[PDB]
């Protein structure tokens, strides 16, 4: 039921997580998160920057990169509901639902398409439940 359970189970027991976070779109507040070994804890400021850009100008990520946990991911896909990035062999997938931002990045060497499938499936489930 809890937000932490979606992170720890639906995401992080189906992909091998470097980070996973569910946050509010309106303010970037964290609803739940998990991290392995990031240089910095993920901040509300980082999340709000991402949420604002996905809502208003997804192309901004091409110049600004995607910044989470003190790590810069390079953008490989961007629209107003789905953003993907890469930092070396770590993949990042971000979805916007009706009320939340779901972001996860996998450990080096984890298949990006597996990440994308799992994050998009949770995002669709949340949307279909009025989140």
């Amino acid at each position: 039921g809890s937000w932490q359970s979606y992170v720890d189970n639906q995401i992080c027991q189906h992909v091998d997580c470097r980070l996973a976070v569910i946050a509010g779109l309106q303010d970037g507040a964290v609803w739940a998160k998990f991290e392995k070994d990031l240089p910095k804890q993920i901040t509300q400021q980082e999340l709000k920057t991402i949420a604002d850009a996905i809502r208003s100008n997804p192309n901004s990520f091409l110049e600004g990169g995607i910044h989470l946990g003190g790590e810069k991911y390079i953008c490989i896909q961007a629209d107003n509901s789905l953003v993907r990035g890469r930092k070396g062999s770590s993949a990042l997938c971000i979805v916007a639902t009706n009320t939340c931002l779901l972001a996860a990045a996998t450990v080096d060497g984890f298949p990006p398409g597996q990440l994308n499938n799992v994050v998009e499936k949770l995002g669709d489930y949340l949307k279909a439940n009025n989140y």
